[PDB]
């Protein structure tokens, strides 16, 4: 291979940690309310957590404790740098996307239970993270249609026995208000809505009142276009455009969720949320190349539209902490001044709408395109060098 997969040295791990710290500082300085550490969906930190991808025989692999080391080191570094109430963590225990193990690995629950335990231990010491964000076994692969890749053999409920702080849960909840109604009975549970927040800028209103949902268009999830980004209508706008039952999701039977805890306020980090419908991180690939710069034409509008319900928590699309952490030309970064100038405008707009914004800090590992990295003189990184993405 022109850019063969490289097993990180300890010094290189330390360098990533340094970059996470700087990226977090950059985000806060630009106006972000906090950061989310991406340790899910088969990216670098998840590659260390997972025994399929991590075959290391040093202190970063070979046991549950060792596999959790990198993730916990990033947590600790960020808590020290910017404060515990400005840091969250995302995990996907049952995910198989990007060649992670999922439930087929009998030790997977123990691996994640250990992480949760260590977070609770830190919480007892007065350093409780703002939240833990879980992808549900409802969606083990987000590129499969709702209802597909639903793992029936495991639950994330174990996390609640261990971690005693806020929990955001994401995965196929928009089409299932009956499930949400039950899950939000737990008073520290928030619900992330991904794909349907792409297509419904006023999703929160629609959830409250039980309105029909705009269909989403997969083909414009990742595209350099305003189309499928900023041109999805609100419900009132849709009706004025003459949209009928054909433009909305077919055979979906909405429920008004306004009478549930989903519409009770809750404090997350330093923010008083007015409801518990969260926008999870959603990569959209509108960032400019070269430079991984947030889009100057459409991004402010995209986030403004989705911030429209006051007191909404928004987690940004994954943002690279450094060039070496990247490998997708059209995903944004948070390492450079030219990037932060644009992020500042995005954060401004969200705050104008009385909503909140958390930057997801992203490192790709083996999910990167090695050819892009090679072009830029960068390594193709992962936990090991003898196991590869499918
Ligand atoms: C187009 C798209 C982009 C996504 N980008 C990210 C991302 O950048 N970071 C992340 O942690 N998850 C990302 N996800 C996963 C979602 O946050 C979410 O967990 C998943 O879509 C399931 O929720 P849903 O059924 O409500 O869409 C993405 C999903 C989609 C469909």
């Amino acid at each position: 291979a022109n850019n063969p997969q490289h097993s990180l040295t300890k010094d290189e791990i330390k360098q990533y940690i340094k970059e996470y710290v700087q990226a977090a500082k950059n985000s806060i300085a630009a106006g972000a309310d906090g950061v989310e550490i991406h340790s899910a969906n088969g990216y670098l930190l998840n590659q260390f957590l997972d025994p399929h991808s991590n075959t290391r025989t040093d202190e970063y692999g070979g046991s549950i404790e060792n596999r959790a080391r990198f993730t916990l080191e990033v947590v600790d570094a960020l808590v020290e740098a910017i404060g515990h109430e400005k840091v969250g963590l995302r995990l996907s225990p049952y995910g198989v996307f990007n060649s992670m193990s999922g439930g087929a690995e009998t030790g997977i629950v123990a691996q994640y239970a250990y992480v949760a335990g260590e977070l609770e231990k830190r919480a007892k010491a007065g350093k409780r993270l703002a939240f833990v964000h879980l992808v549900e076994p409802r969606v083990t692969n987000p590129f499969l249609t709702e209802g597909e890749g639903e793992y029936e053999g495991g639950s994330n409920d174990f996390v609640y026995s261990i971690w005693k702080g806020p929990v955001i849960r994401a995965g196929n909840f928009a089409l299932h208000p009956e499930v949400v109604r039950e899950e939000v009975k737990d008073k520290r549970t928030l619900i992330g809505y991904g794909r349907f927040f792409i297509s419904n800028p006023d999703l929160v209103d629609r959830l409250e009142k039980g309105l029909p949902l705009n269909k989403y268009d997969r083909d414009t999830f990742y595209q350099m276009s305003a189309h499928g980004y900023i041109d999805y209508p609100t419900y009132e706008e849709a009706l004025k455009l003459g949209w009928g039952t054909s433009s909305f999701v077919k055979d979906f039977k909405p429920q008004a969720l306004g009478d549930t805890n989903l519409f009770k306020p809750i404090k997350i980090g330093n923010n008083e949320l007015l409801h518990r419908a969260v926008i999870p991180p959603l990569t959209r690939m509108r960032a400019l190349h070269p430079g991984n710069i947030p889009n100057r034409d459409w991004a402010v509008e995209y986030y403004t539209q989705r911030a429209q319900r006051p007191g909404t928590m928004i987690i940004t699309e994954g943002a690279f902490i450094s060039p070496q952490a990247g490998g997708y030309d059209n995903a944004p970064g948070v390492w450079s001044e030219e990037q932060m100038v644009e992020w500042t405008k995005i954060f401004n707009a969200i705050h104008e709408k009385k909503s909140f914004v958390w930057v997801q800090l992203w490192v790709l590992g083996w999910a990167a395109f090695p050819d892009n990295l090679a072009r830029d003189g960068l390594r193709y990184d992962s936990a090991s060098d003898n196991v590869f993405m499918d």
